[PDB]
């Protein structure tokens, strides 16, 4: 929760409209319960906070938020090879680091097929 709030504070730092308040975040966390268990609360938290604070951002920041929240979840939950592969693929999207990823699950194969065929938007 504090990592997400720091992310949203950075979004509010970039533009005056994208600001975030602590009351809104706690209202969203209340709505999480209004609408392996701790991981289920964590997943519901991510889904609700994305569906709540995605509408306050434009297209580019929608993509930024979705990508970095998926990165946060998959990095904290899953293994190190997954993390390294995702950073290398985000880098080759960013054209700052160039290099093929190491094959392990299945979704990374689909992302690799999307990016090798130059389907950036996909």
């Amino acid at each position: 929760s504090v990592k997400i709030f720091s992310m949203l504070e950075k979004f509010g730092q970039f533009h005056w409209f994208y600001g975030i308040s602590i009351g809104q975040f706690l209202s969203c966390f209340k709505r999480v319960f209004i609408k392996t268990r701790v991981d289920e609360i964590l997943w519901l938290l991510y889904q609700e906070v994305y569906c709540q604070f995605s509408t306050a951002l434009d297209k580019k920041f929608k993509m930024i938020m979705a990508m970095t929240m998926f990165c946060l979840y998959k990095f904290d939950i899953e293994s190190e090879q997954y993390k390294e592969a995702v950073l290398t693929m985000i880098g080759v999207l960013s054209e700052s680091s160039d290099g093929v990823p190491k094959l392990t699950n299945d979704d990374l194969r689909y992302l690799w097929d999307y990016v090798t065929t130059k389907s950036y938007i996909s």
